[PDB]
């Protein structure tokens, strides 16, 4: 089962784990009512399988790409993990679904209070428009991703602060209406 918690009060080591004492996890409900929604797939499948293709289908994922996240096969890994790792929002839908390895995302709770996303291979998330998040590799340091796209992808992240953006706003309306 997919695991998320809340995160310490540590700021050294991004990819440890950081499960705060005693420990405080998170449900999938929880994730919900911040807009975080989650598939789980046989990853072994990813090049042909109908319960993808349903999710692509009903949420209108009509692109995708593959990127391979290793400190050898990655072009420019240490500028791009440290990018991966600040905190940002896009104006679009953050949709990844893990091929093989595993890492973290972290996203704001109602409170702006961190959450650590345990992601390992079968897992698919979607992160809403406007959440403020991150990514890490954790201890493993390797993940295979999916990613996909509603339309033609821009990848563009906004750091903290970005709050102007009309995205942002009408997430923090859709927070208004979750539990
Ligand atoms: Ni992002």
């Amino acid at each position: 089962m997919v695991q998320a918690w809340y995160m310490d009060e540590s700021t050294a080591d991004p990819r440890k784990p950081h499960r705060a004492q005693p420990d405080r996890p998170v449900s999938l409900e929880q994730l919900r009512t911040l807009g975080v929604l989650y598939w789980k797939l046989d990853a072994d499948k990813y090049e042909n399988d109908p319960e993808l293709e349903k999710i692509r289908k009903m949420r209108n994922y009509s692109w995708m790409d593959i990127i391979t996240i290793c400190k050898d096969t990655l072009p420019n890994y240490e500028e791009k993990i440290k990018m991966f790792f600040e905190e940002h929002l896009h104006l679009d839908e953050e949709i990844r679904y893990i091929l093989e390895g595993s890492g973290y995302f972290d996203v704001r709770d109602k409170e702006d209070k961190w959450i650590r996303i345990s992601m390992e291979k079968g897992d698919m998330i979607t992160l809403p428009a406007g959440i403020y998040h991150r990514f890490t590799l954790d201890e493993k340091n390797y993940v295979k991703a999916m990613r996909l796209f509603v339309g033609e992808p821009v990848w563009t992240p906004y750091n903290r602060p970005a709050d102007h953006f009309d995205a942002r706003v009408q997430y923090m309306s859709f927070l208004e209406g979750t539990a």
